[PDB]
């Protein structure tokens, strides 16, 4: 089996799948949203409940599987529960990274189709007042992804759209043929001081900005401002819970799988801690200091609210960009920024995918190429849905990329601390580790890491589920067909991995 070749490879591969474009757009918004600094409290909270918990857990879960040659979980759900109920759960932890992939890798092209354009002037230059400003850039990101104009439920992506994404699916393929440690290891060793320079650059530019309506100076002002009366609300707590969930990628597979090419008394308390907290200090320290401070800076704190309101997506697409075409060489300053998220998706999605590369070369004892090639092919074939059909990408990210994962995390848990067993569960986690687990996770685990997930699932599921089935249009079915479909493709492949192991 493939191992990891250093530490900081390992590190800096963990933490590259973990920041992603959520650090410096979704993040500074819930902030905004929900108190403002004060949303710190039950942030750390939850990363220190949840996040960092489940976290280990899935380390663990991985390393163990490894240790015997499976990297993914329908072989490692059977190895800590030998029931035919786990391989078909363990089916879920392929298909949630598999769907995300559909969808994802495609808007990472946006960012290098964006980066391209802004580099070579291909982007619109305003003109006054800020309809007319963002207007233009609406129309181009409209354009660019064909968003539809009539009644008609099609999206018309450009060539350019299309032909970007093919170059970003070569690009992930380019890496994740080379393997672990000479592609992904690699690239993270250079993907990583590469994200960490260009923020840094643009904070130190965002910083220097000053407009007429105000400066750098109010947009942190405004973002950091406790509102402690919203601690009240227990949304603001679900808000945390599910922001810590998020941004650390639990319940996707893709931990789990990475954590299978470490070695078997390998540490993977402190290793795993310390990808966790790069996440946040990346989260916290570089994405507030970014996307919403330039906003306010331009706009002025009186549009903060109705700007954190837009959503993360207009602020990174529309907004952004906006302001980009009316700052000096914000044109360079346009392609640093989505080149940063570039490479926050790319580090993301080369982690997404090993899972199903994973699975074809330990179960099905397919080559790297092959399984690598098959992959990618099954991704490009699939997101010619998301492509091409409006409202697609949204059904994909609820069932797999919202509920999915959450219901797929407290699964984890159950499985691994309660059926296997907490005790064999809890020497599994810290064998080989540099530090040990404090003492009191072992109930936290046990009991408030579930409680936790499974109330954050209820709420989610009786909140949005009701509409999502019933206030949707009726082309939704397509998707929801097509991804019932590669569940039950996936649950074919698993068995004929039991089968051919069978023979063998
Ligand atoms: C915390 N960062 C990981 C982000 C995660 O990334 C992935 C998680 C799981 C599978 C993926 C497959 C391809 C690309 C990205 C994948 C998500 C992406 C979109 C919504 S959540
Ligand atoms: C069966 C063959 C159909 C190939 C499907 C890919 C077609 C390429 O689709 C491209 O993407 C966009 C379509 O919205 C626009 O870029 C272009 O007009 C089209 O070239
Ligand atoms: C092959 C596609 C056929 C699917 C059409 C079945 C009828 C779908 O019907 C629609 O389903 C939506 C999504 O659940 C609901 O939001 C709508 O209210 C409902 O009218
Ligand atoms: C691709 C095949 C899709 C299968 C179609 C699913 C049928 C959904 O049947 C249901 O009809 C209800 C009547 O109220 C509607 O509210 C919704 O359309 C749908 O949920
Ligand atoms: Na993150
Ligand atoms: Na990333």
């Amino acid at each position: 089996r493939e191992h990891w070749a250093t530490r900081l490879g390992l590190i800096l591969a963990m933490a590259g799948y973990a920041v992603d474009l959520g650090n410096f757009l979704r993040f500074p918004v819930q902030a905004a949203e929900n108190g403002g600094g004060a949303f710190m409290i039950p942030y750390i909270i939850a990363f220190l409940l949840v996040g960092i918990p489940l976290m280990w857990i899935e380390w663990a879960m991985g390393r163990y599987g490894g240790a015997q040659g499976h990297g993914t979980t329908p072989a490692i759900f059977y190895l800590l529960w030998r029931n035919r109920f786990a391989k078909i759960l363990g089916v879920f932890g392929l298909w949630i990274p598999l769907v995300v992939a559909i969808y994802y890798v495609y808007i990472e092209s946006w960012t290098l189709g964006f980066a391209i354009k802004f580099l070579v002037g291909l982007v619109p230059e305003p003109p006054t007042d800020p309809d007319s400003i963002l207007r233009p850039f609406k129309e181009f990101l409209y354009s660019y992804i064909g968003v539809p104009k009539g009644d008609e439920p099609i999206l018309k992506p450009s060539l350019f759209a299309y032909i970007v994404f093919l170059i970003t699916m070569f690009i992930n393929v380019s890496i994740l043929i080379r393997g672990i440690s000479k592609g992904i290891e690699r690239f993270a060793k250079i993907a990583m001081p590469t994200l960490f320079i260009l923020a840094v650059f643009l904070v130190i530019r965002v910083f220097l900005l000053e407009t007429p309506n105000g400066t750098a100076a109010d947009g942190l002002n405004f973002l950091w401002t406790p509102d402690f009366e919203k601690l009240k609300d227990p949304g603001v707590w679900i808000a945390a819970v599910g922001q810590i969930f998020f941004s650390l990628g639990l319940g996707f597979g893709a931990i789990i799988t990475f954590a299978s090419y470490v070695r078997k008394d390998q540490d993977i308390v402190l290793s795993g801690l310390t990808a966790a907290t790069l996440n946040e200090k990346a989260e916290v320290i570089l994405g507030g200091s970014i996307s919403i401070p330039a906003a306010v800076a331009f706009f002025g704190v009186a549009n903060a609210v109705a700007i954190a309101k837009a959503g993360a997506f207009n602020l990174g697409f529309i907004t952004l960009p906006a302001i980009f075409s009316q700052t000096a060489g914000g044109t360079f300053l346009g392609f640093l920024w989505f080149f940063l998220l570039f490479f926050a998706g790319l580090t993301s999605s080369i982690a997404g995918m090993q899972p199903m590369i994973a699975f074809l070369e330990d179960e099905l004892k397919l080559s790297r190429k092959h399984a690598v090639l098959w992959t990618a092919a099954i991704v490009f074939f699939s997101a010619h849905l998301v492509m091409f059909l409006n409202k697609s990408l949204d059904e994909m990210d609820f069932w797999a990329g919202t509920i999915g994962v959450v219901f797929f995390g407290l699964t984890e848990l159950i499985i691994f601390f309660w059926i296997f067993g907490a005790d064999k569960a809890w020497e599994e986690i810290n064998r080989g580790g540099i530090i040990k687990v404090p003492r009191i996770y072992y109930y936290v685990m046990r009991y408030i890491t579930p409680a936790f997930l499974a109330v954050l699932l209820v709420v989610w599921a009786r909140e949005y589920i009701p509409k999502i089935m019933e206030e949707t249009h009726w082309t939704v079915w397509i998707t929801r067909f097509y991804i019932i479909g590669l569940f039950l493709f996936l649950t074919f492949l698993v068995f004929l991995a039991e089968r051919r192991r069978n023979h063998e």
